[PDB]
């Protein structure tokens, strides 16, 4: 007897373990829910013991889509969080397009899609300058799109054409830049400057910050992976955020400077913040010879083992060090009613805390 | 029969005026409410007809403030939102020990001192702005502010809060110096000689994030405070919960007054839009009459020096997470109250 049966399409994915898990509380809204859980690859280890039914399923086979999906009558809502390889579009199109097919036809009581993209959506080719213009940052909703390629413009008008036909509502989240750690999903910002902090503390070297003077000094936000899921969860369940593009960040700013020190702290070691003259450095290049060292403290301190190159990635701790002016706005979804939010300080070492639970460092 | 009895000092202030309004609403917590507003003036017309006891005091003059204040028996809560100097340190403070002096022995059902204060207690501290960071060692007369209301309350078994609201948005007819009036009056002129919006401040100011905090939110912040066990005994500050840019408050400003703006010029450095309206007295004057205006003086309608000061700032955001985990969850859109608060000058005919 649930009231509500959730596809979760990505469910190995950062927020789809968010989902899946924030899903099956007993108080959350739609509640109770049945969670359908859809990957390709074959069942996790760590999805397995959970109260989720995995399907096993390459989504950009048709066929393979309609004979594993067809038979879920009982669907209600559809979580679409899934993203494969680059920013490609064609690739991530087909997969959503195959996905509804083999749904929509055969749910009955269907009732709402919810589209999950990213803040990456009012990224262009420029920085923003002195002139105003509607795409500056705070990134607001309900913009004009970029005359940009940008995928996630193919994922939102396949979402309005499918639901429109079918009298679906549908919601669109663009999430800011998530901390969170999945086993199944390893690369985040929090995993890779773990594995950074583990490495130096391994091998009594400081803290080091490579990054630029403005990323070190700069307001930034990001948002919670489980933050995410309620946003999510909220928009599938209220009539109010029905129809709606929405933003989803924490709701406040931090600096990576601050960050820094609490890394430091959390791991016992002293830190190097930015200095005065001494520009950049690749973190990703300071770390290219570190697979093997990697490898060594993996079976040292009894940890999970995974490869350096699968639970880091240094290259985008590189772009987040150069980056600045990112802020996204939460007006939107905070007038309409929704006031779920993180402090991303604690937000940021809860994550820290839920990688040292799984024995990943 | 009211459930809670309010002292408002400073009801003519910004946040005093907002104070006085949400109180007394329909289903504000801890209501109904009774209110008394205490400032230096005498009853202003725009309060006359308002449900609030209102008190004449120079809350400075104690012997005033003693006989005004001792015979009010029935008040539950003290808003201080009072201050008047530049930067007086003995000024301020004796008022804050008047009020407490005078209310703390004859007022047996006190239960609890709001004080508010502001974000210049950060500021230098790095952003953003946490309650636990410790005072600069700098003559700041909200640490003499803070402390007699530690003791004063500790002494005598009441709860109390600490506010520091962001740069304020709001307007009210009996302290019209804020930053929105101030733009507004600016923007009123270049209208008026059919010249453009030109931005005046730095290009850090023009690009960096900024915030802010509607007047009202800071009553309904500090009516929480005053009302809700959890945020009891707390140093807690009070912003809209959001960022804002003032190249789009400016581009805002510009198409509500229907004018054409000019943003920041790459090469351009800062001028002082205290030097440029220097002599605009007499135009304000007559731009007072062509448009049917509550008649202002320049001097005290608008105060250019510090939207000069806002114009070189940077790196000032204060944080909400404090409030918000401890279960307050108000919020303002900084856009739009920055154009609620036009429409208010507009609805009383200031501009």
């Amino acid at each position: 007897s649930y009231k509500s049966v959730a596809l979760v399409v990505g469910v190995t994915g950062i927020v789809g373990s968010s989902l899946a898990e924030v899903l099956k509380l007993p108080d959350t809204p739609g509640g109770p829910w049945k969670v359908y859980g859809v990957a390709r690859r074959p069942c996790p280890v760590w999805l397995a013991k959970k109260p989720v039914e995995y399907i096993q399923c390459d989504v950009s086979d048709n066929q393979e889509t309609i004979s594993k999906l067809s038979p879920l009558k009982d669907i209600t809502h559809i979580f679409y969080v899934s993203w494969i390889g680059s920013e490609d579009c064609q690739t991530n199109a087909t997969m959503f397009k195959n996905i509804l097919n083999s749904v929509i036809p055969n749910a009955s009581n269907l009732q709402h899609v919810c589209l999950q993209t990213g803040i990456k959506h009012y990224f262009g080719i420029f920085e923003e300058g002195s002139k105003v213009v509607p795409h500056d940052s705070p990134f607001t909703e309900d913009l004009p799109r970029l005359n940009v390629p940008n995928f996630y413009h193919d994922l939102e008008d396949i979402l309005y054409e499918e639901t429109g036909k079918n009298n679906l509502t549908w919601s669109v989240h663009r999430p800011a830049l998530v901390f969170g750690f999945s086993p199944c999903s390893m690369m985040n910002i929090v995993s890779t400057l773990c594995v950074y902090a583990t490495i130096c503390k391994h091998e009594n070297k400081a803290l080091v910050y490579p990054g630029s003077k403005n990323s070190w000094n700069c307001y930034a936000d990001a948002v919670d992976a489980d933050l995410v899921a309620e946003h999510e969860i909220w928009a599938a369940v209220d009539p109010k955020a029905k129809n709606q593009v929405l933003n989803c960040n924490n709701g406040d700013v931090f600096k990576w400077k601050h960050i820094w020190k609490k890394l430091a702290e959390e791991f016992g070691i002293e830190m190097v913040g930015y200095v005065e003259g001494k520009e950049q450095v690749s973190l990703a290049e300071l770390m290219k010879d570190k697979d093997q060292v990697w490898d060594e403290i993996v079976k040292k301190n009894n940890l999970v083992p995974t490869k350096l190159k699968e639970i880091a990635a240094f290259w985008f701790a590189d772009i987040a060090f150069c980056s600045e002016n990112l802020i996204s706005s939460m007006n939107k979804s905070k007038e309409l009613g929704f006031l779920g939010f993180r402090n991303s300080m604690k937000s940021f070492v809860s994550c820290i805390d839920k990688m040292r639970d799984y024995r990943f460092i």
